[PDB]
């Protein structure tokens, strides 16, 4: 029923400020409740500091921000603009991330936003990692567009393989904190593109999110497959090692034990 | 003889600030003149904004931030704080990034400060990309310290490999503009580690700045293997295709070509 999109662009007559319309527009039509984190506009404060803790800290001496922010949120003692993004994200079942590629990941505003935002307890747990998360019950979708062509991240372009890029964010970021994660809108190399193939794109991204939610979302290894406790290691159980051995492919980009990488891992589902 | 150490952690009590202090102590002692860019102390800007230019904008209406801000690197109107590090860039040999990892990657300020002084045809060119880049001639070293143990950045681990963390930010950032990127400094679970243990981390970082300049470089795939044109879609050439075909293992993280990926690609050297 509820949708978040947070985007990272600061120029309103750019594709990725077009592309957050037509998202907005395209769900708002499908009957849902659309809100907007315009990380620019909102002119959000990306940098982690002890002002993000409103009252007294608990060792002003040894400031560790983990520690002191978790307990911020325990105590209600946040900064209010990150209760306001947690207030958001509480509330959404679809979040969707649309930004531009900048240096092989999310913009700093984006990252600093991550930092800020996705706070001990209240988006992840040590205990409840990756599938056993806080937004276990939430969906999010990277809306990427990027300067270069597919084929320089194809297995055979200069950059290499976009799931290589995808990964720290779409495992470590999103689906650490319970998300399930959906095949990424990569729109690329954007400034080639001329008019009505752009006015396409938006099209496309439009009758996609009519049934996003229905989607079947990205492989990750569950967690299921560890020992999560310190005294292993969080190492894969010694079984699920063993059936894996005469396995032909790895699991997952970052579970690519050496063996294959499973073909789109990072940008295709089944 | 000239070295650059960038910061990116708040706190002077903090195990990061220790090893900075390290690092500029055991450098300075073997002959290098090292300067800092503790990027919290330097209340660094890390959002790129229309502010980035001094002068009068090319397409004020379409604000393209590449396109003004090469402009503004070519006609000498950049943002004085952003010339600052690009001079300090220019004068350095050696440039130490110094970091806690942070959602799997560079703290959000670090993200900033590349976004912002890493300019077209200052810190690359469409033509100077990878080896054969403006910074061919420097060295780049990540020196990161994680809350999580090894086990866990082990390619059994609940996080996954750790190689394929790293290739974003060494490959995509540093490799790109000409970076010979030298074997990481990882240090894991640090809070962890206790105290003897965390004097004996810093003499061992003080020990390989005795001789960090005759090391080995990571490798990545020569720009040479591809045909960096439209034409060609920037793949790599059909000789390389083809003698890489009876090959086990792939070149790098990134071109892993959807066989195993070598062993620490992006953690050793061997
Ligand atoms: C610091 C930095 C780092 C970067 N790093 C990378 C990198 O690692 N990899 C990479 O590949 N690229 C990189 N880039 C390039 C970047 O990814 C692209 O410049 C960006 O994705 C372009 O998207 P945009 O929203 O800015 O579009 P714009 O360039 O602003 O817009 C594209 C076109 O869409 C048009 N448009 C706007 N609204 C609409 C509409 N409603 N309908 C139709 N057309 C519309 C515009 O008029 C324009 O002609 C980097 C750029 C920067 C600034
Ligand atoms: C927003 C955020 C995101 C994070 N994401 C991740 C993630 O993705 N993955 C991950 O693994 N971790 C993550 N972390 C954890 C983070 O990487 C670590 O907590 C950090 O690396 C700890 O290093 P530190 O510099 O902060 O040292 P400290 O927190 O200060 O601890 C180091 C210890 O060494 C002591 N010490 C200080 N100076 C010296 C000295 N001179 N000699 C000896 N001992 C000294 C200190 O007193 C302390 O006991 C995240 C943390 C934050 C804040
Ligand atoms: O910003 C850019 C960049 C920066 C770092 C790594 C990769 C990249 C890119 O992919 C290239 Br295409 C580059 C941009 C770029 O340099 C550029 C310069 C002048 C006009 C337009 C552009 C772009 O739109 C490009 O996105």
């Amino acid at each position: 029923r509820r949708a978040l999109i947070v985007l990272a662009h600061s120029e309103r007559t750019s594709f990725n400020y077009a592309m957050k319309e037509a998202a907005a527009a395209a769900l708002k039509k499908k009957g849902w409740e659309v809100v907007e984190s315009d990380l620019y506009a909102m002119n959000f404060n990306p940098i982690i500091s002890r002002k993000d803790i409103t009252g007294k800290l608990k060792d002003p001496a040894n400031f560790q921000y983990p520690a002191e922010s978790v307990l911020a949120y325990k105590e209600g003692h946040l900064s209010p603009d990150i209760v306001a993004e947690q207030k958001k994200l509480e509330a959404a079942d679809l979040v969707i991330f649309q930004f531009p590629l900048q240096w092989f990941g999310v913009p700093a505003i984006l990252k600093g936003w991550f930092e800020r935002v996705f706070i001990g307890e209240f988006a992840y747990t040590y205990a409840a990692m990756y599938d056993k998360g806080p937004f276990r019950s939430k969906k999010a979708v990277l809306s990427i567009t990027t300067g270069g062509s597919g084929s320089m991240y194809s297995l055979q372009g200069i950059h290499g393989d976009m799931n290589v890029i995808l990964w720290p964010i779409q495992s470590g970021i999103l689906h650490f904190c319970g998300f399930q994660v959906l095949e990424p809108q990569l729109t690329y190399s954007i400034g080639h593109t001329p008019a009505d193939a752009r006015i396409q794109i938006l099209e496309g991204w439009k009758k996609r999110l009519e049934n996003i939610w229905d989607e079947t979302p990205l492989y990750f290894a569950p967690s299921s497959l560890f020992d999560l406790n310190f005294q292993a290691g969080f190492l894969m159980k010694k079984e699920v090692q063993d059936e894996e051995k005469n396995k032909k492919f790895g699991l997952s980009v970052g579970h690519h034990l050496g063996k294959s990488i499973p073909t789109d891992n990072q940008i295709k589902a089944r």
